[PDB]
C-alpha cells in the first residue's frame, strides 16, 4: 500500500466511523435505539489503524536524520484520527519510510472506539439526566486509563488534546501554524495583532489571514480590522491564541499562556499533538544581576527547575539542554533587530541560567532561595520558561527562551508587568520582533531545525 | 496614651513622613536637591511605630479569647502603615489590650523608612534612566533582605501587599470587606454582581455599594448598572474583585482567583494583611466517586496536598484541620439554600477529602495517582482548595471549602469550565447562595467565629 | 601602590617568611631552640596579604568583562603564596583593577602562618617520633579545620594543591600550561608525546620544550628523545602529566587522569588553583545509539550525573551548562581535522547528553538504568566527563567534552580500552588532534574565551 493510498483509506475508515457513531447517537436520542454489539465488534465506531513494517535490510539507511528513521526491524502501529487534518504530516512521514526504507504500509480497523463526545461536531450535548446517563452507559466514552508505536500520540490522546486546544485557545485547531510563540503579557498580543494586520495588507508579505481568539477571521479584504482583539476573549479563554496564516501553512501562532507553570504545562501537553516545528518563550522576567538594566534581554542556556509541576514525569536531575540551532537563531535575531552587530549585543543581551518558580512571591523567602540562585549562577527568574523548555524536550519540540528584564527585585526596582514601567513597555515591540525574526531564521533553516538532541532510544518513526 | 490618641498620633506621623518623602522626591526631580542625611536620621521618611507594654499582672486575664491576648509580660512593637485604612482594626485591637489588660500604649518614629514607591500616590513618574538610577540610589527602596512582634505583618510587608492587591484586583484596598469568597469560574462573578446590584436596590438590604474591578462604583442612585462587569477587567487584572459594601464595612468581597495553586497562594499572601474574618473557596471540582452527580456539593474535611507551591513553608506532613465553626456554617447553609421537603442533604452533599493538584491534565497520569487517591479516600479534585486552606492556616484566617461537582473524570463525563454543561451551569447560582448564606451565618456568630485552632506558641497579640 | 610594586613586596615578605621558618626548623633540629612567640605575633612565619580597595565610582566600569570586575565598592583581600610562580597572573589581575578602576593596592603581613611542611623545599630530613611530635607541636601545621575575598583560593589552599599536583603529576607546577587536556587512555599520551617531540623539532612551531612525568626535560637539542615516556612514570604517579611548553607559556598540558570520577574530581581540585584558561576531556566512551559506529565522536551538550562524588557540594538538580565558545571550537575543530566539511560532520559527530557513572560494570544493571538513559536521551556513557565539567563549573574554568566511541555495550560490541579495536585505535591520533585544534582555536579567541556564564553573585575580582 502506498502513502496516498493509505491516506485515502484512513480518511474512508475514519469518516465512516464518525458517521456511524453520529447515527447511533441520533437514533438513541430520537427513539431509544441502541447499536448492536455485533456491528461494533466489527469496527463500527472504531478509529482507523496505521501499520508500517520494516524487514530490517536497506542499502544505506539514514543514520543522520532526526526523524523518519527506524531503530530496528519490525512492525509499528498506531490508531489515527482526523486524517484530513493531519494529511500533510502523515503524507510526509509515510513517504519518508516508504521510499528511504521501502516499508510495508497497511490500514485497517483498530480495536479502539471513538468516544462519542469527539464526534459531536456542533456543541456539547445537553440532554436531561436520564438521557446523559444512558449515553455514557451504552456508548464509547473516554477511558482515563491509558508491537511498536508509529507516532508519539494515539488517536484518543490526540482527540483529547484537540478539544482542549480549541477550548483554551478560542481558536480552530486547523489554524495553528508550525512556529509557535508563547507570551505571558497581554501587550505582546496587542503588538502581534497590529504587526499582523499590517502584514496582511502588504502584498509582498506571505501572511494572508489572522485567526483570532474568539472567532474573528481577518483578511486583506476585511472592513473593521479592530475586532482583532475583542476584550471578551480574555474572559472566555484562559490561553487566547492568534494565528498569522500563510497559504502554505508556515505562519506564526502566538499563544498568551498567562502566568504560572501550571498553564505552561497544560498548553504544551495539548499543542504537542500538532507536532509544531518550534516554540519560543517570549516574555518578561526579573533580572537578578546588578549590572542588568530593565529592557535588557536574557537568552537562557539552562534552567533551574523550581516549578515542581513536572518533577514526577521528569526528575530535576535530568538535564534539559539548549538547542544550538534555536540558540543561534535567537542570538542572531537579537543582533539584527536590536541593531548591534558583532559583540555589542553583550551590553543588551545576557546568556545564562534562568530560574523558573511556581511561587510568584518568591521575594518573601529570598534568603531561602539565595543559595540555589548563586549555586546555579542564576541570571533571571520567571514562571514559564523551564516548563515550556521541559515540555519541548519531552515532546520532541525544538524550544528556546529569550526573556526581557521587566524589573530587578534584588535591586529595589521591584515592579509587576501591567503597571507604570515605561522602559519595559518600550522594549515590548522590539522583543516581539526578535522572536519573529528568530522564527524567520529558523523557518529558512528548513530541516536543519530538527536535530537528534531530542531522540529517545525507542523514538517513534514519525517526527 | 489611649487608643484614640495613639491612632491620631499614628495618622500624624504617617502623613507627615509620606508628605516629606513626596517633597524630597519632587525637589530631586525639579532641581536635583537631595534630603539632608541629618533630617532623615531624625525620622523624616519614617513609618510610625506602635508599642504596647504589659506589666504582666491583671485580675483575670482572658484565657479563652482567640486574639487580643498576651502570652507573657513585656513590650510588643511594630511599624505601622496606612493608619486611616486600618483605623477600625487598630482601634478594636488597641482597645482590647487597653481595657482588658490596662496596657501602656506609645507611638513614636521608627527606624524604618518608607520606600519611595509606596508614597507615589499616582502612577510612576516617567523618568529617564539617569533619573531612576538616582532615585534608587539616594532614596528609600524596597529591600528583599527582611521587643516582641505586636502583629503578624510589619509596615513594609503590608505596603508591599496593598500595592499588589490593588494591581491584581483592579480595586482600592479600602473597599475590601471582612468576608471573602474565592471563585475559579467567571460565571460566579456574573451571578454575584447580579445578586449584588439587586440587593443595593432593596431598601432593607445593608448592601449600599458595589466596588467593581476596573474602577466602577455602583450605588442605588446609579444610572447604568450594566457597567458592573466590564469585560476589559479580565484583560487588565489577573484576579478581579468585587465588593458588596455596607455602612459598617461588613459586606462581602469576591475575588475570582482563576485557576491554579500559584494564584491561590499569591492572592492569599496579600489579602492576609487586611486581616479578613474568613475566606471560603466556592468553585467547581471533579467528582471522583461514581455515586456523585454533576451539580452535587463537596464539603472538604481534609486535603491531599499535591499543589507543591507551599511545601517549603509548610511541609505536607503538617496537618491542616477544618474549622468546625466554618464547617457548620457551610453545612447549614447547604441545608437552607438547597433544602428540599422530602430529602436529606446527604444525597446532594458529600463531606470528605479533596485533592488539590497543580497538574490540570492529571488524568493523563491517573494510574500514578490512583494509589494516593484511594489511600486518602479522595472524594473530589480541584486546583485551589488546599492552597487557600493552607494559607488560611498560615495567616490565621478561618477558612472553608464548599465545591460543586462540575464533572466526573473517572466515569466518562469529562466536561470543561465554559463548555456546555446543563447541570453544573444550573447549579452555579445556588452554589453562590450557599457561600453567601454561610457568610451570613458566620457574620452573626460574632466573635465565636475565631477560635484558638490557629494560634501558634508565639502568637502575636493582634488578631 | 602599583602592581609592579605590590608584586615586589609580596615576593619580599614571602621569601622572608619561608626563610624565617626554615631557620626556626633548622634551629629546633640542631639544638632544640624554639622561636619566640613575640616575633611570630609580628608575622615571622606569615603569608603576605594583598588588599585591593575600590571607592565605587568610575566613569564607565567594565560591565561585560567576565573577570577583573567589581560587584560593589569596598575592600578585597587574600593571603598570597608563591608570588614568583603566580607573577604573571597576579600582575595581569592587579593591572586590570588598577587601571580600569583606579583601585588602591596594599601589601602587608597576614595573620596566617605558613605550615612548615610547605617550606621544606626538599622534604628529606628524617626525624624520629619524639622530633616529629615536637615539630607538629611548636610549629605551624596544616590545620584541616582551615574584608571580602580577592581571589578564589587563599595561600594555604593553594600551597596544599601545588604539593599535590606535583606528587600526582610527577611534574613541576611551573611547567603547567594554561590549556589543559584530560585523557583516560594511555595511548593518548603516546600520541601526544610523539606529536610533541615532532613539534619541538619544527623551527616554525612555538613549542620549544616538553616536560615529562618523572622528570625528563626534552628540547630541540636533546640526544635521546625516547626517554619522553618512561614506563616507570605510570607506577610512580597516579595521574602523569606532560607539558608542551612555549616561550610565552601558552602551550598545552596533558594529564592522564585515568578512570573514575574520584580521580577526575581530585585532579581538578588541585589544578584549579593554577587558574587554567580551559580544560577539555578527550577520552573514549561507550556509544548508546545503534546508529553510532566505533570511532564516532560525541560532543556533550549536557550531563547525566551518576558519578555521586560531587553530589554534596553541587546537588544533581543544579544545571551544568555548556560553554558556547568551547562548543564551537570543539565542533569546528572536528570539521577541520575530521576533514568532513559542512554539515557532513553529522555522520561522524553526534551532539548530545553524556552519562557519567562511577560504576564501571553498569552493564550488570542495565534494566535499572535504562529508564534514566532514555529519560535523559543519553547518547554515550563514560566515567569522567560530568565530573570534569562540574569542577570546571565550580572553579570557573571553561570546560568541554569531546569523546570518541570505543564500543557499543547495548549492541553486542563490548570492547575494553587496550583490546584490539580496529576502528577506535585508528582514530586516537585524529581524536587528539581535534582536541589540540580546539585549543588552537580557543587560544586565538583571546579574552572571548572567558564569558560570564560561570560568575557567581559574590564572584571574586581575580579571574
Amino acid at each position: 500500500l502506498t502513502p496516498a493510498q493509505a491516506l485515502d483509506k484512513l480518511d474512508a475508515l475514519y469518516e465512516q466511523s464518525v458517521v456511524a457513531l453520529r447515527n447511533a447517537i441520533g437514533n438513541y436520542i430520537t427513539s431509544g435505539e441502541l447499536p448492536d454489539e455485533n456491528a461494533r465488534k466489527q469496527g463500527l465506531f472504531v478509529y482507523p489503524s496505521l501499520t508500517v513494517t520494516w524487514d530490517g535490510s536497506t542499502t544505506n539507511p539514514p543514520k543522520t536524520r532526526a526523524f523518519g528513521r527506524f531503530t530496528h526491524a519490525g512492525s509499528y502501529t498506531t490508531t489515527i484520527t482526523r486524517p484530513t487534518l493531519f494529511r500533510s504530516y502523515l503524507n510526509e512521514q509515510l513517504t519518508l519510510l516508504y521510499q528511504d526504507y521501502g516499508a510495508h504500509i497497511s490500514v485497517q480497523p483498530s480495536q479502539h472506539e471513538i468516544p462519542y463526545p469527539y464526534v459531536i461536531d456542533g456543541s456539547e450535548l445537553t440532554l436531561d439526566r436520564s438521557m446523559s446517563a444512558g449515553l455514557t452507559r451504552y456508548f464509547p466514552t473516554t477511558e482515563l486509563a491509558q508491537f511498536s508505536p508509529l507516532s508519539h500520540f494515539d488517536a484518543r490522546r490526540v482527540d483529547f488534546s484537540l478539544a482542549r486546544l480549541r477550548h483554551y485557545t478560542g481558536t480552530p485547531v486547523e489554524h495553528f501554524q508550525p512556529f509557535v510563540l508563547f507570551t505571558n503579557y497581554t501587550r505582546y498580543v496587542d503588538e502581534f495583532v497590529r504587526w499582523g494586520c499590517s502584514q496582511i495588507l502588504d502584498p509582498d508579505s506571505p501572511y494572508i489571514a489572522l485567526s483570532c481568539a474568539g472567532g474573528n477571521w481577518i483578511t486583506a479584504e476585511t472592513e473593521a480590522p479592530e475586532e482583532a482583539i475583542s476584550d471578551l476573549a480574555w474572559k472566555k479563554h484562559q490561553m487566547p491564541a492568534w494565528h498569522l496564516i500563510t497559504a502554505d501553512g508556515q505562519g506564526i501562532t502566538l499563544v498568551n499562556i498567562g502566568v504560572g507553570p501550571s498553564n505552561a504545562k497544560t498548553i504544551c501537553d495539548h499543542l504537542a499533538v500538532l507536532r509544531p516545528d518550534v516554540w519560543l518563550m517570549i516574555g518578561h522576567c526579573g533580572g537578578l544581576r546588578e549590572s542588568q538594566a530593565i529592557g535588557d534581554y536574557v537568552l537562557a542556556h539552562a534552567y533551574l527547575r523550581d516549578d515542581h509541576v513536572l518533577d514526577a514525569v521528569l526528575p530535576p536531575d535530568i538535564p534539559i539542554p539548549s538547542i544550538a540551532e534555536v540558540q543561534r537563531a535567537l542570538y542572531d535575531a537579537t543582533k539584527l533587530v536590536s541593531g548591534r552587530p558583532g559583540e555589542e549585543v553583550k551590553q543588551r543581551l545576557r546568556t545564562g541560567t534562568v530560574v523558573t518558580t511556581d511561587d510568584r512571591n518568591w521575594e518573601l523567602r529570598y534568603s531561602a532561595s539565595a543559595l540555589r540562585f548563586n549555586l546555579s549562577r542564576a541570571v533571571a527568574i520567571d514562571m514559564e520558561s523551564a516548563t515550556i523548555a521541559a515540555q519541548g524536550y519531552r515532546f520532541r519540540v525544538p524550544y528556546g527562551t529569550l526573556l526581557c528584564v521587566s524589573d530587578k527585585p534584588l535591586h529595589g526596582e521591584i515592579k509587576l508587568p501591567g503597571q507604570a514601567n515605561r522602559f519595559y513597555e518600550g522594549a515590548i515591540s522590539e522583543h516581539l520582533q526578535i522572536g519573529i525574526r528568530a522564527i524567520d531564521l529558523l523557518r529558512a533553516e528548513g530541516d536543519r531545525l530538527h536535530s537528534r538532541k531530542l531522540r529517545t532510544f525507542n523514538e517513534p518513526p514519525f517526527r
